RNA sequence: UUUGGAGAGUUUGAUCCUGGCUCAGGACGAACGCUGGCGGCGUGCUUAACACAUGCAAGUCGAACGGAAAGGCCCUUUCGGGGG
């Protein structure tokens, strides 16, 4: 079950002595909704070939987002190229809130509650590039604890560890129900 | 130890950056065009601190005093009125 979206379509032109040659391009976003995201950007002379190339590139490119239950861990300010994107965790039930491209990418990722805002470089390509850069910048609390070489409870707050406990309990319950 | 951030269009054969302009919401001590059944609730000179007809918007005490113009009572009557 792979989920796909299309953000924009642009008509590129090529000029020669004879006249004008045209081509099609598009960018696609693919995500499984369980923490998987991929960015694909393909070009072709027709929409079917373009979309096929884009989805193939998305299949080729893969990356795992370390989300905790429903929301992100810590605030992030990712800056890529001329695009800037900010992210912040939310209280449960608030819902997804962001611009077009940010909403598409985050939904394909599969989160439910998060804050976002775009401050420049409105174009979708740079927006998604900045968002994926921020996602790269995000880090896992277990990995940071291992790097620090200190006990987990001494680096993680009570709220976060409790939320992790409840998320693990719910995941175990869902797995048991599915197995049954 | 708790509460909460959305964008879109627009310069170029096609791309990006900065940056301008417009739109999606809420509010009025409001006005205008059209239409217009009823009940309940608030509100009604933001300009000329311009000029004003008119009728009202501050009186009360005889248990303070001198007194009885107009009333009541009792003495009188010619019904003009004479005393307390
Ligand atoms: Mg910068
Ligand atoms: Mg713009
Ligand atoms: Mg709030
Ligand atoms: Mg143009
Ligand atoms: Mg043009
Ligand atoms: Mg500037
Ligand atoms: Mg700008
Ligand atoms: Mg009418
Ligand atoms: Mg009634
Ligand atoms: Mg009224
Ligand atoms: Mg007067
Ligand atoms: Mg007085």
């Amino acid at each position: 079950n792979y989920i796909e979206r299309v953000v924009s379509i642009n008509r590129v032109s090529k000029v020669v002595k004879g006249g004008r040659r045209f081509s099609f391009t598009a960018l696609v976003i693919v995500g499984d909704g369980k923490g998987m995201v991929g960015v694909g950007y393909g070009k072709a002379k027709e929409v079917p070939a373009a979309i096929a190339k884009g989805v193939e590139e998305a299949r080729k490119n893969f990356f795992r987002v370390p989300l905790i239950g429903s929301t992100i861990t810590h605030p992030v300010q990712g800056e890529a190229a001329a695009g800037v994107v900010m992210l912040r965790p939310a209280s449960p039930g608030t819902g997804v809130i962001a611009g077009g491209a940010a909403r598409a990418v985050l939904e394909c990722a599969g989160v439910h509650d998060i804050l976002a805002k775009s401050l420049g470089s409105d174009n979708a390509i740079n927006v998604v590039h900045a968002t994926v850069a921020a996602l790269k910048l995000l880090q896992r609390p277990e990995e940071v604890a291992a790097r620090r070489g200190l006990p987990i409870e001494d680096v993680a707050p009570a709220g976060m560890l409790k939320a992790r406990r409840e998320s693990e309990a719910l995941a175990a319950a869902a797995a048991r129900e599915g197995s049954a």
